[PDB]
């Protein structure tokens, strides 16, 4: 899947994900809330996997592990969070 570096300040408590896993390999974005620090980050989307946050290795990781390490970005630091997309149908025309 294609791979991609997001880099976002935390500018508040709430980055507006909701993420999930399935029990195997990457904790997934199900939802990205409207006028969200997440929704305005231009190269981030609903079903995306979550590869990495800031150089750890999150493969095999479940959503809670997950969840608690972006919870636990102190307000006002910058993160990386590394993302891949799926692959899914597209057309080129």
């Amino acid at each position: 899947g294609t791979e991609k570096t997001v880099k976002v300040i935390k500018d508040g408590p709430a980055l507006g994900l909701t993420i999930s896993d399935n029990g195997a390999g990457y904790a997934f974005i199900k939802k990205i809330r409207e006028d969200s620090i997440m929704s305005r980050v231009a190269n981030v989307a609903v079903g995306d996997h979550i590869a990495k946050i800031n150089g750890t290795d999150l493969n095999g990781c479940r959503h809670f592990e997950v969840a608690r390490m972006l919870k636990e970005i102190p307000i006002g630091s910058e993160f990386t969070m590394i993302c891949v997309e799926p692959k899914k149908s597209f057309d080129e025309i």
